[PDB]
DNA sequence: TATAACTTCGTATAATGTATGCTATACGAAGTTAT
DNA sequence: ATAACTTCGTATAGCATACATTATACGAAGTTAT
DNA sequence: TATAACTTCGTATAATGTATGCTATACGAAGTTAT
DNA sequence: ATAACTTCGTATAGCATACATTATACGAAGTTAT
């Protein structure tokens, strides 16, 4: 058809129209239903509802979680609905399939795992430690944790600071300017304030690595060997790294990662942001605070993260003995 | 025709995508159309809007609630929808009807009901009238109030608790590890702490049941008339029976039932839940603290449970009274 | 046309969904437009856009507020819709020329009233007075207004409340259940509580008007020269009285109306909505609080009575002078 | 082709639908659309979505911001949607290109932008440096910028000005009804007390200016370069000019402007709108006290202009700081 | 040189919220009028 | 010529109204047990 | 009887918010099993 | 026969997930100034 082969054309010519990270994984999931049609002797694109719920079944059979199914769902979805064409969603057998697989693995104990938390505690003593070492990888990793912790930010947030998105208050603490999120494209976007700490944390940093240099350079950078900043305007430390900066914190403090595979088994991009959601919680601090906090416009995955605080809450406890 | 079995193949095919409670209930409403349809000379399969409109005013006639006109118009919906065919509610004539029912029957003054409150002076009034008595089922029943009243749990969810989810804390309180979760973005397993009353109780009745001798059996069993208990793994106790135990325990107090045979004359099912609440908040207990003790995320529905509470009567109350 | 008749007939079949008062305000409306149409010998029924902006025009130039000029375009294009044909509002010269009409008659003053608000101090300057009158009507309307101050209820919302609607908390105050507002038609509605003085008031009136005989007695009634109360199940206190309850409460206090016409020289029906938002503005009550009160969910038309409390508020003033 | 020439006249006929501001944005959106297509060949009317993306990838290259991107957008789907045509954003190039750039705009870091913040720090300075001077027009632009700090009001509005618009209160401090008001459902008129410094220097403009020879005379009049007021009630002070004194009174303290061409380098229209809520916010008010000085409903924009500040740094920093 | 400290990348899995269309101001710049 | 505007055009920040009902507001006429 | 105190009604004008579709419990009542 | 269930059906209250992306999680391979 000519209106498909178009609707392709106009969506890849303007493909910078959505983030990098949909592509990545339309291109992914593409490939792994490419792969199992192949196997099978099936038509890959206008795809077949039938052959949609054997390779979700499929999915489900090799042990994968359900949300991964519902993202291998979801592009096929998106390239069809995009395409001019009717989602596979869009018939029984897929629909029905994906309802079910999700009640058989839930039915079985599958549950979306979360971040393990990096609360304030975690923060002191990470801090406690690390703050005396004039290393320049020390001296970033922990004004990098501060910001993570004190702001809520995603690492890709954190990784597109530049040094002019940084102002002051009159009070000394730093401002640190964000416009793109991923709930949240604007150009009047947001400002994150640091405490008096976490500022001297982010000073500390700059002062030694040079990236006040240019101010357009990305407040981080990498740090080689020889201790020596690299700063960058057109090339900024890349998120993986930041995830290692956590994954080295969790490192030194509680040893190696078990033999197990298991994911979470130490600190990851999002630790800082379920832990100190988890910590306002605990503090008292009122629920539309929280969400102005972390960037939440909706309430339901911030009561998602004191999810897991829900632990032993005991208040009719109490109420009992008395 | 040829479309409308298959999509209704894919019905039977994927038939777990939906819970046996649901099936059960669409299974019912269709019984309940096709003898209105055949008892009136009607097709019922596929359903015209003029033969679902006589139906629903039926179903008004017959004093059903609105709650339950809305559930056999929903799974018509469903049916309906689930093969190639419009839905009922898509039309002009039933979507008037529905909001003509609503209205109307508001205007009578038909009342959402629920559960009736099982309290704290209702909990002691019980352990004083058994707390001493030597009867296996009686030691059990008053267990069993004990952890729906301080665990706030629905019913279903004590079915399923068995002795290798109970760890223990300070003096004694029982840990009882739960499903109170049957969602993917939820809570990966939930805990509840007893009291120290309460966990003396639940110690009491696993004495006499012996329900210890295997980690899988499930806490609370059948007790036959001869007061021995019958532990079990594969089979829990019903809900019905665990229902009954509350009915029994209202008959107890204040004896056989009021006789208009209308609901929530007795306690049943949600009655602890309900009560706990109140109670919570008759002390005083931040709201969303209520919300985390039995589970809630939609405060519509704890707020009906404390809303004759003197502490809940508004601000207009407070200003008036200086 | 054979469909629009059918559509137009479905609608009255079921009339009942709609309020009573949308189908006064669509024959109004018919009446007025058809008066117009036929003064110019115009095709009244698929009316033509042209035509329907003479007319808008025509209400503009009788001097007819912007809102009941936009009450008959309202009802003109709900009885288009509604029976399959286009809306007058759908066309460029009714869409254009009524946003014309608004900015014409906004700017040159035109501005929707509000309620002479009945506030606190006038609710107690009424009580200090009437509260000793052992009269039929003097307790009646008391009662009124304590409970129209105190809940915040609508007239008709008032009017439909009868004697089983009522029950009481542990610490005495009367629970007053509603069902059907304005913006809502539920079953389980909501629970308004008076304060111990009101509470009082209405005791007063129940126990002197003997409402409580059958418990589906509406608890306002009307009350005769003699003083005798004149209680029924199925006939309600016409809100049009319980509007000269608030008018003469204003009389007896300060004197007449002028000879101006104007509307809002003395309460009405909505007084003690305006008046009781208006103080809990001004004690402090959270915005929440006072949608809850109202049962108003969503935030503008709240903002929009405390509109005209924005008087001198004068924040700056202080900040300036130290 | 004859509907659109209706639906055109349609809106010659009802130009006062809209401002004329928005007809003047129209004008010279179309102006440059059309130039941009003659200089590219393509027809201008109706436009089609493939010259549309074009245009807007050129209004990108061109350095214009997304804001403004938008408007001409915007207006093209206004000018069509006016007429029987069907918009750009409907189609799915035009649609693709507007989220494309937005982002891509963001991330090169585009910044939306505010007043230049003229506080109290900055009044004091201003009449510190003119406080005695008896020059007429320094007497002018003295009181005018004190009704701007206090009353927080509109740049239009206070055009709109006149002395018959000035009553009294504790002290003097003048009253100052207005037409904070261009809409129905909103204040019939509000208010505003000036303090006793500033309507002290609302007075000795009064007697040098002699506006009050006149009631209908506005406030604020053009004052010639031989310091010679000329008061009138058909021709009030043009808003480029209330500009004008807040970049005259810029250059007075800080000198010429600094060149890059940029926007906000001295003070504008807003800047004492700007300044005193974040005066207010310092000194700590209630946020919705704020919001009412300057008659804002949409708290986006009053958080926007007090971000900076140490009291709005939010939870994390409070929890931080122990 | 070997090596820290990346980047790049693939597949796997969590998170996140359900909008614009009109009207005002900003400002350089050209037009007007009386000093 | 110039101060001190006003008018303008193009660039951006700042805001409010439409839609589909359902309700109250009030003067005026008909009703009914005193 | 005249009259308070309505009801009914018409036209006029303000107010008010942008949802369900699945799954659990309630309970009388019939079925089952061991005392 | 009966207590004490379980299973059932029909009646209602109580709840949670779908959709369209955009993001992080982490092991593994290629890179590069020391």
């Amino acid at each position: 058809s000519d209106e498909v082969r178009k609707n392709l054309m106009d969506m890849f010519r303007d493909r910078q129209a959505f983030s990098e990270h949909t592509w990545k994984m339309l291109l992914s999931v593409c490939r792994s239903w490419a792969a199992w049609c192949k196997l099978n002797n099936r038509k890959w694109f206008p795809a077949e509802p039938e052959d949609v719920r054997d390779y979700l079944l499929y999915l489900q059979a090799r042990g994968l979680a359900v949300k991964t199914i519902q993202q291998h769902l979801g592009q096929l979805n998106m390239l069809h609905r995009r395409s001019g064409l009717p989602r596979p969603s869009d018939s029984n057998a897929v629909s029905l399939v994906m309802r079910r697989i999700r009640k058989e693995n839930v039915d079985a104990g599958e549950r979306a795992k979360q971040a393990l938390a990096f609360e304030r505690t975690d923060f002191d003593q990470v801090r406690s430690l690390m703050e005396n070492s004039d290393r320049c990888q020390d001296i970033r990793n922990l004004a990098f944790l501060g910001i993570a912790y004190n702001t809520l930010l995603r690492i890709a947030e954190i990784a597109r600071i530049r040094v002019k998105d940084i102002s002051r208050t009159d009070g000394g603490r730093m401002l640190i300017h964000i416009g793109r999120t991923k709930t949240l494209v604007s150009t009047a976007g947001v400002e994150k304030a640091l405490s008096l700490g976490v500022t001297k944390l982010v000073e500390r940093w700059i002062s030694v690595s040079g990236v006040a240099d240019d101010p357009n350079n990305y407040l981080f950078c990498r740090v080689r060997k020889n201790g020596v900043a690299a700063p960058s305007a057109t090339s900024q430390l890349s998120t993986r790294a930041l995830e290692g900066i956590f994954e080295a914190t969790h490192r030194l403090i509680y040893g190696a990662k078990d033999d197990s595979g298991q994911r979470y088994l130490a600190w990851s991009g999002h630790s800082a942001r379920v832990g100190a959601a988890r910590d306002m919680a605990r503090a008292g601090v009122s629920i539309p605070e929280i969400m102005q906090a972390g960037g939440w416009t909706n309430v339901n995955i911030v009561m998602n993260y004191i999810r897991n605080l829900d632990s032993e809450t005991g208040a009719m406890v109490r109420l009992l003995e008395d």
